[PDB]
């Protein structure tokens, strides 16, 4: 079988709806963070998460070597936070987080504590495939947040959602 | 660090939200599907997406060897297929595919037709992790799909997106 063209891949996944989130970072290579939707739960034992990055983020190469990051899943209200951390007014890595929302839980990276869910983790695998390295983080803490309506994205803009 | 509690880990991720899949093959070894939401974008070239399902699953002994499969997004009016691809009702597996709306493309496995987005795919690679295989496919098709508001899942009941 021959591949669908990037092109179609990348039109046809406009389609689709996904939440977003901050993956965030911090220790001895430094403060970084991106935006990030390609994340999800792997398996419940040892508790596990993967999210997809992209190597040429700045992020990418920071994260793998502090070798601890969080997954941050925003609140509809905080859309801003999403479009800073994909880079949207160009703020300088260290700056995105200097609002006391963001603080530390176990591993020394940044968590966002009114994130809708934040988990603190460590690096336990990378594959890389294509363009991206995958990792593989289990989860060592969380957040407790209250309000959690959904981060929504889906045909290049953000939602939320709705009953039905 | 010590990895937080599975009970935990599950209860904050209701608090998550995630699109809601199908996940279907057919092929000499038979037709199977189930409904999973750990799927995301991995690259675009190759084009790659991955999924992570239980390996204890029917569905999965099935789909790992046909070594095709398809994944299929649902759209906001599609909650039963949901539901019968988890189990809801106790549907037999053959059984879950009456509708005319599931139809082959280029592998054989069904794809959704009036899915919000539907990729018809070749298993690239796997990588087990806990309980879990991590399905790395390859898209070899997919349909050109008409407008589609897609299903959400969100603290345990279906939902579909709006505007901030
Ligand atoms: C909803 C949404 C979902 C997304 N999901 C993903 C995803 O799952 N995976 C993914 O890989 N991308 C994802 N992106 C893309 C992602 O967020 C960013 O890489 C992309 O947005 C580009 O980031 P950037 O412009 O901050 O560029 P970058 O180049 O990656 O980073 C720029 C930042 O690095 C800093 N920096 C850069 N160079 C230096 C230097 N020489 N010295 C000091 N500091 C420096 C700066 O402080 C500057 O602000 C997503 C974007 C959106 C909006
Ligand atoms: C909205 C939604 C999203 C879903 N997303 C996914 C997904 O992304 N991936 C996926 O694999 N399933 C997913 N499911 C589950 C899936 O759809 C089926 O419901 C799967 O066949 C579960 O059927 P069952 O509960 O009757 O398990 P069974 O009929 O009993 O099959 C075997 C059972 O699973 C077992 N089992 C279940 N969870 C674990 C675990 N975490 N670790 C070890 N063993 C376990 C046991 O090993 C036991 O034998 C989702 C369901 C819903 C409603
Ligand atoms: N990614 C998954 O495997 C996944 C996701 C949702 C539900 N299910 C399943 O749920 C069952 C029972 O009900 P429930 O309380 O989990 O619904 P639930 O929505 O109340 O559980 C919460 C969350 O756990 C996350 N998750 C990641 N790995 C999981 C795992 N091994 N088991 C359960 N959740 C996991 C999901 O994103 C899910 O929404 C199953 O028998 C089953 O296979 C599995
Ligand atoms: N997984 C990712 O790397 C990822 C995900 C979303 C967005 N992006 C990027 O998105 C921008 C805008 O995204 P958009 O949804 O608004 O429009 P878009 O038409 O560029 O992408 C649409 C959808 O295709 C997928 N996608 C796009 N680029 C991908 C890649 N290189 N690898 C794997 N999946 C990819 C994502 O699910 C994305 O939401 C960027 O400038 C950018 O670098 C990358």
């Amino acid at each position: 079988f021959e591949t669908v063209a990037s092109f179609d891949f990348r039109d046809a996944l406009s389609k689709a709806s996904t939440p977003v989130t901050v993956v965030a970072t911090n220790g001895p290579f430094g403060l970084a963070g991106l935006t990030c939707s390609a994340v999800c739960s792997v398996c419940d034992r040892p508790p596990t998460v993967l999210l997809c990055i992209n190597r040429k983020s700045y992020a990418a190469g920071i994260i793998k070597s502090n070798g601890v990051l969080s997954v941050n899943w925003l609140a509809a209200g905080q859309a801003v936070i999403s479009q800073t951390f994909a880079g949207v007014g160009s703020v300088p890595m260290e700056e995105r987080f200097a609002d006391k929302g963001w603080q530390t839980i176990a591993t020394g990276a940044p968590y966002r504590m009114d994130a809708a869910v934040s988990f603190d983790c460590t690096i336990a695998n990378i594959v890389d495939v294509g363009s991206h390295s995958v990792i593989f983080a289990e989860v060592v803490a969380r957040n407790h947040a209250e309000e959690c309506t959904p981060l929504i994205y889906h045909r290049r803009q953000y939602a939320t959602t709705r009953s039905l």
